[PDB]
């Protein structure tokens, strides 16, 4: 994780127009000074520079009254400006730099302005990058005045969400979401195929009926034509036994009426022979070998011609149209089943994600609860306390509550915490998370305001131990807290401005027992 190398104020609250550079130990730095030395405005500075639009939380009546209103010896500032410098040699910030520098400036008409590493940035870019570096998750690591009370009135449902962040389930939620995209696509496709199958299946059945009519029209057509060739082979045998004597009548009846109609008998005859010279040989022989009797053939032809007139109209495209629509039918039935299997598969995957997600949540949730127990016993010896999941089966729709028991005292949920018990509990929680997933820094202004000495000593020890992996910036006036800091920054007021001096254990001792009279 990154960490604050220093902080610069120009024109900010109680600090003058002079730029002010506040350097920070990588571990435990302690801001100390008397009531109203303005030591706490440094906390407010940090919230200001992290894009805090909080107004009340920066303890200015309005956004513009974060600006030096002027003092006896210095003119009012033209604006308020804070620059914060992070060491990024670990690349917690998605920036290919080891120093990420964020400067924010607010003008008297309320407008702000940001910069990372000198280029103008918008607020959503500063915010999204501070999130990527998990700087201040829900601001749990920024504990300003009144935050403990805000955290105690906090609902269980409001408490879980920070555990989600810490556990890091977002990566599973990104996968799940693309899985649900593909599932959505999968069944709209699937629904398209269903609508195509319904029409195609109905079109196919028109075509089955037309196909079959076209087929029997075909059969009738063919029988009708062989019968036509049949009636015709007979039609000359008869006409052949006719002219055998129908022109033999000539040399018997004499005045050439018999020459004319026997030239008719020969004139119909000739051509109803040559007519079959033009019929195919396969047809002519698949009939040359069946019946005769001419008038039954003409009655039967008249019939066959009639039931052809029945079926009409027929659509002969149907015979080929059928095949094509049936292939389309069988393929839609094929596609559907593959779509439907694809859908089921996506569903199984989406269920794998949720259960992975939940496991990561519970593993995180249980680690922190173990930690929470220990540390609270450490701050209130002989005591214990418990994190409680509201919905053990679907944690993501439940809240998360706390219950504590101080040694020989009554079990209370966080709702009903009041004295410094409220504070020691809030700090067990905070430290529980910090041992699982250290934030880059923690900011503690006051929080010792309501603990006795024996308490503040264990907190300072706890802070001192944890600083081996996290940065601690504690704004205090209690000597025991001062005692373990690696660095002490002093903050005092002369003639209406605040000043910061890089101090010393016993110097700070002196100044903070002289001011206590």
């Amino acid at each position: 994780m990154p960490y604050i190398e220093k902080l610069e104020l120009k024109g900010f609250k109680s600090y003058g127009n002079r730029k002010v550079v506040i350097p920070f130990s990588k571990g435990f730095t302690a801001i100390v000074g008397a009531n109203g030395s303005g030591k706490s405005n440094i906390g407010d500075a940090i919230l200001f520079v992290l894009g805090g639009l909080s107004a009340k939380a920066m303890r200015a009546t309005r956004i513009s009254d974060l600006i030096f209103a002027g003092s006896k010896g210095e003119p009012p500032a033209k604006y308020a400006e804070v620059a914060i410098y992070f060491n990024n040699e670990d690349r917690g910030f998605p920036i290919d730099e080891d120093e990420v520098v964020i400067k924010r400036r607010v003008y008297p008409d309320g407008r702000s302005a940001y910069w990372l590493n000198g280029r103008r940035a918008t607020r959503s870019e500063i915010l999204d990058l501070l999130s990527a570096a998990m700087i201040s998750p829900e601001g749990y690591n920024l504990v300003l005045q009144g935050d403990i009370t805000k955290f105690i009135k906090m609902s269980p449902l409001e408490r879980r969400q920070l555990i989600d962040e810490i556990s890091g389930i977002a990566e599973y939620d990104a996968k799940k979401e693309k899985a649900l995209e593909e599932l959505k696509q999968a069944e709209e496709n699937l629904a398209r195929v269903d609508l195509l199958i319904k029409e195609v299946k109905k079109q196919l059945d028109k075509l089955e009926k037309e196909r079959n009519d076209a087929l029997r029209y075909l059969d009738l057509k063919e029988r009708l034509e062989r019968a036509r060739v049949a009636l015709l082979l007979g039609e000359i045998k008869r006409l052949e036994s006719m002219i055998d004597e129908g022109e033999r009548k000539r040399a018997e009846i004499e005045e050439n009426t018999i020459k004319v109609k026997s030239a008719q008998l020969r004139i119909q005859l000739e051509e109803k022979r040559r007519e079959l010279k033009h019929f195919d040989a396969a047809l002519i022989r698949s009939v040359k070998e069946v019946s005769l009797d001419l008038e039954v053939l003409r009655k039967e032809i008249e019939d066959m011609e009639a039931e052809i007139k029945a079926l009409e109209p027929v659509n002969m495209k149907a015979i080929e149209d059928f095949e094509v629509v049936e292939r389309r039918y069988l393929e839609l039935k094929s596609k559907r089943e593959k779509l439907e299997a694809e859908k089921e598969s996506i569903i199984e995957f989406i269920n794998e994600i949720e259960k992975e997600k939940k496991n990561v949540f519970m593993r995180t949730l249980e680690a922190i609860a173990k930690n929470f127990s220990e540390l609270f016993a450490k701050l209130s010896p002989g005591g214990s306390a418990r994190l409680i999941l509201e919905n053990p089966e679907d944690p993501f729709s439940g809240g998360l509550e706390i219950e504590a028991k101080p040694a020989g005292k009554d079990v209370k949920r966080i709702e009903a915490m009041s004295g410094g018990e409220k504070a020691l509990t809030a700090l067990a929680f905070i430290f529980a998370i910090q041992r699982f997933k250290p934030a880059p820094f923690y900011l503690f202004d006051e929080i010792d305001a309501h603990l006795d000495d024996a308490n503040v000593k264990r907190v300072a020890d706890l802070i001192k131990e944890s600083s081996r992996e996290s940065q601690f910036i504690v704004i205090t006036l209690r000597d025991v807290m001062m005692a373990n800091a690696d660095k002490i920054i002093g903050v005092s007021m002369r003639d209406g401005v605040s000043r910061v001096v890089s101090l010393s254990l016993e110097k700070a001792m002196k100044i903070l027992e002289e001011a206590k009279k």
